[PDB]
C-alpha cells in the first residue's frame, strides 16, 4: 500500500518549480 508518501513528498515539494516556476512571485 502507498499514496501519502507520493502525494505529501512527490507533490508537496515537487511543485515549488511549477507554482514558482510560473506566476513567478520572485524569480
Amino acid at each position: 500500500k502507498k499514496l501519502s508518501i507520493y502525494e505529501r513528498v512527490a507533490l508537496f515539494g515537487v511543485l515549488g518549480a511549477a507554482l514558482i516556476g510560473a506566476i513567478a512571485p520572485k524569480k
